[PDB]
């Protein structure tokens, strides 16, 4: 059924251990796969956040008028005690703007799931041929599964105490 | 240009000292009103919540595992001091999710701006005569647009501590 979709490549080809698509259902197939790239593209910029935060990489000055400084603000999850209230209300909010208002397929021209461009903002999709635009479709969803086992081996470790960072 | 439409009526008749839709621009007009009917359900609500949270009525019990009572948690901005982080996250959280995933026109199907049925849920609009319709329309825009400014003179006396309510 869908053993030659988007992600079903060498060296384990169609794996689907738990049956969760034997079914046949396209649009369940569709949302499991928004659902996928969806947590990759998070999970890509949260392990690039993570590496880079936990460099000491910071803003530049303060991010309050009270006189907080970034470079006070720890990495991981003790950041969010020392982000003042005001800023997480403001990251969850801006987060949830781009879920209700931005990051979706707006006007139903997406060609595929997974596709905000929206008529909108294109750098030249068109100009890959369609075994590269697969092939860019295959990188950023495998690049999406490493990355979400990446963060989640962070997180866990973090809370293990055991770093996996030199 | 929009001198008959809803929300012009007796004693005003069309009421815009700033011009605002002097232009005739359907589409911005749809807009304002659009946010008019949002601010006013949302005050509709918050009124109401605002007098049955300071009277006294609280929900039964523990808002958390670790005891905190709803009974503890006082009306007004204070609530926000006492009502736990989790639940503060969970509140933004879920009705974000109203307005990304359910308080819209997502079919298209909308008779007017605001009309959120969604070919889902509806107790009998067309029962409603046309003149019915539109005078159940004007009532929701004018109770919102009151109870906009009754929330609003509840907040702004709160912090001015000269108390509205007996
Ligand atoms: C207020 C902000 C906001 C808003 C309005 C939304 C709105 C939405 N998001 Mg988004 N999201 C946000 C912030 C927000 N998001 C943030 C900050 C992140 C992190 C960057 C994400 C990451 C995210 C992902 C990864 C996904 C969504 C999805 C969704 C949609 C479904 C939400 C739902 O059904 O409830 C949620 C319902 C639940 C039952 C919650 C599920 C909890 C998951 C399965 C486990 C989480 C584990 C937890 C974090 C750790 C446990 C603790 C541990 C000790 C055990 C909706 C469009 C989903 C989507 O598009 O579906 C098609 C989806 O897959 N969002
Ligand atoms: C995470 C939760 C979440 C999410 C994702 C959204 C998402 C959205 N909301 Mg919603 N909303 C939420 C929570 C959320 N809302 C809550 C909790 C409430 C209260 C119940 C509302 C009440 C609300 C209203 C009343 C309106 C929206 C609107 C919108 C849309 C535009 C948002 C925007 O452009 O940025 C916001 C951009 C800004 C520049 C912020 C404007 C700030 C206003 C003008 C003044 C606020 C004054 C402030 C509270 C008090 C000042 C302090 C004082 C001491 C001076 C978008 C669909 C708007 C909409 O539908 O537009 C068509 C709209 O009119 N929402
Ligand atoms: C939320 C994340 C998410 C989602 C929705 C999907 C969804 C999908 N994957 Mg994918 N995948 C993911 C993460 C995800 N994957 C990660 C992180 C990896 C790397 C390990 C992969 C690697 C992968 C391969 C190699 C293939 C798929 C395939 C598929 C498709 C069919 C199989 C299936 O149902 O999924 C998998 C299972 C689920 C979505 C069920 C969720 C798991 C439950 C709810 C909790 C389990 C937590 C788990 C124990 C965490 C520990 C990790 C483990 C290694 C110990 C479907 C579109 C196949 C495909 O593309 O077919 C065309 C395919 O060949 N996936
Ligand atoms: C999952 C992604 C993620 C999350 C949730 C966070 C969360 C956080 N970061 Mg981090 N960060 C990230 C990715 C992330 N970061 C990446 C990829 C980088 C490298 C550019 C950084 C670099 C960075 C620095 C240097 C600092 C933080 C800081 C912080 C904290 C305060 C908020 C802030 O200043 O943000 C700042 C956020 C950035 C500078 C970059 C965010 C980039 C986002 C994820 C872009 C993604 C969405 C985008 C709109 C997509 C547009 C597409 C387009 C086509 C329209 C907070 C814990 C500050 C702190 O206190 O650290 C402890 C701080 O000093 N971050
Ligand atoms: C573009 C409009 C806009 C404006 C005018 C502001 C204005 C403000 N932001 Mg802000 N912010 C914005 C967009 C904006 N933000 C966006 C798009 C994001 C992305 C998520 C953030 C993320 C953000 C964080 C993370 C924080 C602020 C904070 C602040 C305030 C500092 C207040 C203070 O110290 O108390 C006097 C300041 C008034 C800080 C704050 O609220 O501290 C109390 C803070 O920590 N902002
Ligand atoms: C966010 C709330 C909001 C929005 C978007 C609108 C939007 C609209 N109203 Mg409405 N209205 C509101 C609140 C709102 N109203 C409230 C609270 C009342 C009761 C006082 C009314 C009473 C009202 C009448 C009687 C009429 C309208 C009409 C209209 C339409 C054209 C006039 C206009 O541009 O609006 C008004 C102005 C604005 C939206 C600009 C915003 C004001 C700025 C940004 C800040 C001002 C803050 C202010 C000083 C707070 C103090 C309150 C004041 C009494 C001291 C338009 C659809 C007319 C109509 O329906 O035509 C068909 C009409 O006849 N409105
Ligand atoms: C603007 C609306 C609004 C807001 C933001 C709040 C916010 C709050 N309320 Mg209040 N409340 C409201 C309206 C509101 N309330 C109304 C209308 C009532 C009467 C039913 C109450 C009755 C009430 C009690 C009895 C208690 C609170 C409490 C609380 C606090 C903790 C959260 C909680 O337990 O919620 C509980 C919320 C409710 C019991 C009712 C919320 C009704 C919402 C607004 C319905 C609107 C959306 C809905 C999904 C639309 C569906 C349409 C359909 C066609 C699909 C928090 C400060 C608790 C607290 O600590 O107080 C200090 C508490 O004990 N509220
Ligand atoms: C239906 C799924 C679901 C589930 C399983 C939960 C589960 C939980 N909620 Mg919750 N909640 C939900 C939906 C759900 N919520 C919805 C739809 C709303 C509407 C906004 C809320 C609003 C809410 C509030 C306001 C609070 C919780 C809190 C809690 C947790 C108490 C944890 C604790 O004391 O630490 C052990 C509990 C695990 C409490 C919390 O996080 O306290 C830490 C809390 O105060 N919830
Ligand atoms: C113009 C503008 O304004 O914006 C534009 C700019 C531009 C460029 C055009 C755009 C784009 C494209 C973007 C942003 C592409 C981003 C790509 C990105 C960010 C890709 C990350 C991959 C990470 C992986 C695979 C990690 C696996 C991680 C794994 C498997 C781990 O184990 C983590 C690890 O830590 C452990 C657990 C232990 C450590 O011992 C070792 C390591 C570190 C390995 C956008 C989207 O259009 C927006
Ligand atoms: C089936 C289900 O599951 O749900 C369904 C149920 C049902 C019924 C079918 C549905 C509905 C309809 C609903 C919920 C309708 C709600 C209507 C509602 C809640 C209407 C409030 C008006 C408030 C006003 C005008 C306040 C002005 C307030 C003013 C002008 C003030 O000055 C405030 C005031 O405080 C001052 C400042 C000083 C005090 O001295 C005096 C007072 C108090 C005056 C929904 C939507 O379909 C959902
Ligand atoms: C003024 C505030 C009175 S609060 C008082 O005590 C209880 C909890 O506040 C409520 O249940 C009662 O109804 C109420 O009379
Ligand atoms: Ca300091
Ligand atoms: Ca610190
Ligand atoms: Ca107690
Ligand atoms: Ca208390």
């Amino acid at each position: 059924a869908f053993e030659d979709e988007l992600g079903a490549q060498p060296p384990l080809g169609f794996f689907d251990p738990l049956g969760l698509v034997a079914d046949g259902d396209q649009e369940k197939f569709d949302r499991l796969r928004y659902v996928e790239i969806k947590h990759g593209r998070i999970s890509m910029l949260a392990v690039v956040g993570y590496l880079v935060q936990e460099a000491g990489v910071r803003l530049p000055g303060t991010i309050d008028y009270s006189g907080k400084t970034f470079a006070e603000i720890p990495n991981g999850f003790a950041a969010f005690k020392e982000i003042p209230a005001g800023g997480l209300v403001q990251l969850l909010f801006f987060i949830g703007v781009l879920e209700s208002s931005v990051m979706r397929d707006l006007t139903g021209e997406a060609e595929f799931v997974g596709d905000f461009r929206n008529g909108a903002i294109d750098f030249g999709w068109d100009t890959f041929d369609e075994e590269t635009q697969f092939k860019k479709r295959a990188i950023e969803l495998n690049q999406g599964r490493a990355a979400q086992m990446g963060i989640l081996a962070l997180m866990v470790h973090e809370q293990l105490g055991v770093s996996l960072l030199p």
